[PDB]
């Protein structure tokens, strides 16, 4: 396997569109490597960990419970829902909603939770106020995946998204538990197999969230490290061309290759 940065050049000029990554350590900050770390790329459902993220600080804040269930109806399926519409009659917690979303890519999950926040606005603000002022989520699931227009919406850089997913995980934005809760969750997503996953020896602690839209859109964002702990964060993301799954699939993997063969 190439080194990274040439793997994801390389991705790129096989795929067409654009590659966009970068590779944070987990314990300074800093930036170790990257690759258009300043251009917006669409979300998808990466921002489902944020979204979650602004959930638990609204527990960590006394106006949420995870305990909390919630109803909804057949009418408010949307498509990807693989958990929630498994449950019109018992409903769902709050915490269900938020494993669901991350580990499942639930998108009616998604759009319960934002309900519970107040709606897209509400959770671009949460971002502004705790840094991050490029990340914006316009819209609700499943609209949110076009990747183009209208047109920055729905949007996050590879640097904004690493840097706001660092602060999350470690920082004292949430508490210890909330914290935990939220890499636990990502630690055990179950629709990811494909990508970063695909690459890692055993005995490695991967915690992660995939993303697809339209327009040959594809992502990941990982808080990834050797011996059962996280170390750095990885944001892939790709958006622009004509790739099929399977090839967007195998690029992601192959950058997965590289950045742990050369770790
Ligand atoms: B999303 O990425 O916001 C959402 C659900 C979805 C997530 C994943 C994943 O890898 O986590 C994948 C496939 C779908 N995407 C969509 O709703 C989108 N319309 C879609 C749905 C199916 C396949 C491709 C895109
Ligand atoms: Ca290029």
């Amino acid at each position: 396997h190439p080194e990274t940065l040439v793997k994801v050049k390389d991705a790129e000029d096989q795929l067409g569109g654009r590659v966009g990554y970068i590779e944070l350590d987990l314990a300074s900050g800093k930036i170790l490597e990257s690759f258009r770390p300043e251009e917006r790329f669409p979300m998808m459902s990466t921002f489902k960990v944020l979204l979650c993220g602004a959930v638990l600080s609204r527990v960590d804040a006394g106006q949420e419970q995870l305990g909390r269930r919630i109803h909804y109806s057949q009418n408010d399926l949307v498509e990807y829902s693989p958990v929630t519409e498994k449950h019109l009659t018992d409903g769902m917690t709050v915490g269900e909603l938020c494993s669901a979303a991350i580990t499942m890519s639930d998108n009616t999950a998604a759009n319960l939770l934002l309900t519970t926040i107040g709606g897209p606005k509400e959770l671009t603000a949460f971002l502004h106020n705790m840094g991050d002022h490029v990340t914006r989520l316009d819209s609700w699931e499943p609209e949110l995946n076009e990747a183009i227009p209208n047109d920055e919406r729905d949007t996050t850089t590879p640097v904004a998204m690493a840097t706001t997913l660092r602060k999350l995980l470690t920082g004292e934005l949430l508490t210890a538990a909330s914290r935990q809760q939220l890499i636990d969750w990502m630690e055990a997503d179950k629709v990811a197999g494909p990508l970063l996953r695909s690459a890692l020896p055993a005995g490695w602690f991967i915690a992660d969230k995939s993303g697809a839209g339209e327009r040959g859109s594809r992502g990941i964002i990982a808080a990834l490290g050797p011996d059962g702990k996280p170390s750095r964060i990885v944001v892939i993301y790709m958006t622009g061309s004509q790739a099929t799954m399977d090839e967007r699939n195998r690029q992601i993997a192959e950058i997965g290759a590289s950045l742990i063969k050369h770790w």
